[PDB]
């Protein structure tokens, strides 16, 4: 059923001129070469050249063909097939003598190689002596693709029941054309060039004069995988003549497939290959007794109560070996350095915020705990562990409008929220026990580039009015103050505060951009390339710290944290809230209210989870493992509400800090993304990391804000690449003479496209409109508004092939 | 074993080519063309029948391609 | 240098005397601004995003552009000092 199948050739060594066999390939199902070295390449698909199969067939019409020979022993096998190539009158009589010698030479393998120095092609001659080649050589293909433990795995895969076979190749300037003689034994017999205890059935005779268009190694690998075929090789168990191999060769040629060379190769046009190979499979075996080997929605409608969560588990959880093994590369140290701090920033900035605008009920380390917390139970028990839970912006306002609220009607804040957690608990529960996540299928992608593109650009909005308010604070003047005591903010302006972090910042941003491109440069040996260019940020950042801890005068923003695990206002708070009341009684009819504002905030959540699990796990980005729906959703919305209950916020899922994640762990290839590395322990250690930061006030006390602005920027750059909103943006402005060859640019017209183009810009245009306008709260509403937009008035305007090459639901076929 | 349909088509899949159609509009003996034919036919590869799976034998093949396309340009 | 504390009663007519609080990065800012617009309109130049006239026409005048800019936000600055071109009075 298997067979092993060995190739040696006759050249010399480097150590002393002389001539001896060394092989160069095996064949078990597989070609597995070696080079200079004497280590073997990993097994592939054998590949043929056009020149060895003919010369193949030319020399094998004309082959002398010996069956059932009963011999064990080399010498006798030397003389009887030299006695038939004399008796067929294929080589002089007066050559046998040199022939001869030529056979009962030594077999070496590859351990023996390192002593000897290596080897290089040679030619036998007729007086016994190594000789040049006249005709010019290349290197090898496979070689170089190739080979540019074994052993085991060898004895491994070969079934302990097996024969073998042996072919010997060579170069001989004494003779007139190449001849071929194939001989099969009687019964198994042992010889002494192999090492391997496996016996031999079949052998091999090419040899021949040098000619063009001929390679001997290249011919050997033809009569290799001739050999290694099933149906040829029943045939030659069961040949009786030449005329029988002659046919069984005609239909091995009959039943194989060429392609030529072309202008421009790809893959995609590449996979209609598959279905006709498999006729000529079949067609192949259509003459063979024997037989060939070889011949879900993450969202949908099931008849059955929680049908998508049990869905999900299944599909998800057979993978948790390996999502904890895949994180033994360094590139996932280098993005859990990165996403701590760009997800303990925005923390620290929501907390100050918070906690100075509801007078301190709620502040920064309840965040700091709940992010960790949130953090933590999510990458261990979810089911896409690429996602980043966080405060959010919107959170934000509709806790300003709750607080104002209950400021104006006279009730507790603190409490009503344990009311509003509950009532999330209880939605969520009956949201997916009727697996209404299959909505999700609605949206397309008009509004997922509409919302990445929005949020994208409002960071990068809010980062540079971060910087403007900076450059506000101390202002450019001709005199100051020097009697000032910065002891608990900076009072008054100074001297080079505002350009020092202009500095940094265009410093950071530089730097970042710097490495970006080394990374993809061809500078480096490709490993410690690969290695300095994934670490890029914290090289950066910790260059850029140094440089600000040398300067000792100036003053700069720093990062500063809570001294210890305490609640932000001890004097009305406490770790637990009593859900009756804090410290006056709870009314009735606001428990059975607070409902209202649950639906918001559940549809706040939804849609921005939703969106981003969407936005996230494109088919685009070769994403292997499933991902999940409703488990996420359950998790998220039910911890929310049971951290609401100890009167710590709610969190949701980030769309630029999960994004820059997934960006960060994905080994791209020489550009085609070649696979990302999806596993659990980045999310568990960015979480532990930002609940344990607390504990690291002396090393994070020392890194100046203004850094961290530069790696904003760098992020909301980077962010900013996948959308195709941008790129037909950017085709509003290039003339129709150099527009790339997409097919929303061929197949309709350009004033159609920039007429769709400015449809686009005038929604995101009232989007944002909307968002300045105090009316914030109903921008989710709007949001799903576009939806319908899509639906029907579209269709009004353009028409059906437009819409459908414009807006297309996956990336690669359109 | 002919079989002028196939036959024909690879005339068509030779005229289509880059080089070979500048050797056409270069050529001026039957000895050019000829030698271009084998310029043509030394830069291919050929596939034996292999029970592996189908796309996986087929995405295997895409760098020895791209470097015998590269050699077949010098 | 980058000091904690200056005078301020310093007189700058023939030359500044002393450390001053804001010239030593708003030098370096400017510097870093043009050489980015400079860097930014040559890459222009070779782009493909404006009509070729007008592309080819904004993307020769690149350094002055740069300069006009960068001399431009310079005078929209109006207390820090920077050192300034000066030439002789008279042949």
């Amino acid at each position: 059923h298997k067979v092993y199948v060995e190739l040696q050739e006759l050249v010399m060594d480097e150590k002393n001129q002389e001539l001896r066999w060394m092989e160069a390939a095996r064949w078990v199902q597989l070609e597995e070469n070696l080079g200079e070295n004497g280590a073997w390449g990993r097994p592939h698909l054998s590949h043929l050249t056009f020149w060895s199969l003919l010369e193949l067939r030319r020399v094998f019409t004309k082959g002398t063909v010996l069956l059932d020979l009963q011999e064990t022993s080399l010498a006798g096998v030397a003389n009887q097939l030299l006695d038939r190539f004399i008796f067929e009158d294929q080589i002089r009589p007066q050559d046998r003598e040199e022939l001869l010698r030529a056979l009962l030479l030594k077999h070496s393998h590859a351990g023996e190689l390192e002593a000897l120095g290596g080897v290089k092609p040679a030619v036998l001659t007729r007086s016994g002596d190594p000789s040049q080649p006249l005709l010019p050589q290349h290197s090898s293909l496979e070689t170089q693709l190739f080979c540019e433990h074994s052993p085991s795995g060898i004895l491994e895969k070969i079934p302990p029941d097996s024969e073998a076979t042996l072919v010997l190749v060579g170069r001989a300037d004494f003779l007139e054309q190449p001849v071929l003689g194939f001989v099969r034994l009687q019964e198994a017999a042992e010889l002494e060039a192999v090492e391997l205890p496996v016996p031999i059935r079949f052998l091999f005779v090419l040899l021949g004069p040098e000619a063009p268009h001929i390679d001997y190694t290249q011919l050997g690998r033809a009569a290799a995988t001739l050999m290694s075929e099933r149906v040829f090789r029943i045939d030659a168990y069961m040949a009786q003549s030449r005329g029988e191999l002659l046919h069984s060769l005609e239909g091995f040629l009959d039943c194989s497939l060429v392609l030529p060379p072309t202008d421009a190769p790809s893959e995609q046009a590449l996979l209609s290959l598959v279905p006709v190979q498999r006729e000529l499979l079949r067609r192949r075996y259509q003459s063979s007794p024997a037989k060939p080997d070889s011949s879900d929605d993450p969202l949908q409608q099931t008849g059955q109560l929680f049908g998508g969560l049990v869905r999900d588990i299944r599909r998800r959880y057979p993978y948790y070996l390996s999502d904890i093994t895949d994180a033994f590369s360094p590139q996932v140290l280098a993005a859990v350095i990165f996403i701590y701090f760009a997800a303990l920033s925005p923390a620290i900035t929501f907390g100050g915020l918070l906690g100075e605008k509801t007078r301190n009920q709620m502040g920064v380390s309840e965040l700091l705990i709940s992010t960790a917390v949130q953090g933590i139970l999510f990458a261990l028990l979810g089911a896409q562990p690429l996602l980043v839970v966080g405060f959010s912006g919107p959170l934000l306002v509709f806790e300003e409008a709750f607080f104002s609220f209950c400021e104006t009607n006279g009730l507790e804040y603190i409490v009503g929220r344990v009311w509003i957690g509950f009532w999330l608990i209880l939605l969520v529960v009956l949201v997916v026990a009727f697996e209404g996540s299959f909505l999700v299928r609605f949206i397309s992608r008009y509004t997922q580039e509409i919302f990445s593109f929005l949020i994208s650009l409002i960071f990068i909005y809010e980062t540079f009015s971060k910087l403007i308010k900076i450059f506000q604070d101390h202002p450019l003047q001709k005199t100051y103050n020097y009697n000032v005591l910065m002891v608990p903010k900076p009072q008054g302006p100074l001297p080079n505060t505002a350009l020092l972090s202009l500095v940094l910042m265009a410093g950071t941003f530089f730097f970042a951009m710097m490495l970006r491109k080394f990374k993809n440069s061809s500078y480096f040996p490709g490993k410690l390339r690969r290695v300095i260019g994934d670490f890029g940020v914290p090289i950066s950042i910790l260059i850029m710290v140094l440089v600000d801890f040398f300067i000792q005068d100036t003053y700069t923003q720093k990062l500063s944290v809570p001294d210890g695990f305490k609640v932000s206002n001890s004097s009305a708070r406490g770790w637990v809230i009593h859900p009756l009341g804090l410290r006056s009684e709870f009314p009735i009819w606001m428990m059975f209210a607070s409902a209202l504002p649950a639906l918001l905030v559940f549809i706040l959540i939804f849609l921005e989870s939703q969106i981003t699990t969407l936005i996230v796990s494109k088919p685009e980005r070769k994403m292997v493992k499933g991902s999940g729906f409703h488990l996420d959703l359950l998790l998220v919305v039910g911890m929310g509400g049971v951290a609401a209950l100890f009167g710590m916020p709610w969190l949701s899922a980030t769309t630029v800090r999960s994004v820059t994640h997934a960006n960060a762990l994905t080994v791209m290839g020489k550009a085609q993304i070649q696979e990302v590395k999806e596993q659990r322990i980045s999310g568990l250690l960015v979480a532990v990391l930002v609940g344990l930061s607390i504990l690291m006030e002396p090393i994070l006390s020392r890194i100046p804000l203004a850094v961290l602005f530069g790696i904003f920027l760098y992020m909301g750059v980077t962010s900013l690449s996948g959308i195709q909103l941008f790129d037909r943006i950017l085709l509003l402005f290039k003339p129709p003479k150099y527009h790339p060859d997409v097919p929303y640019v061929k197949r309709v017209k350009t004033w159609r496209m920039h007429l769709f183009t400015g449809i686009q810009i005038i929604c995101l245009a009232v989007l944002w409109v909307v968002k300045s306008t105090p009316a914030s709260l109903a921008l989710p509403f709007v949001l799903i508004l576009t939806v319908p937009l899509r639906r029907v008035l579209l269709p009004l305007i353009f028409r059906n092939v437009e819409l459908q090459c414009l807006d297309a639901d996956d990336a690669k076929a359109t």
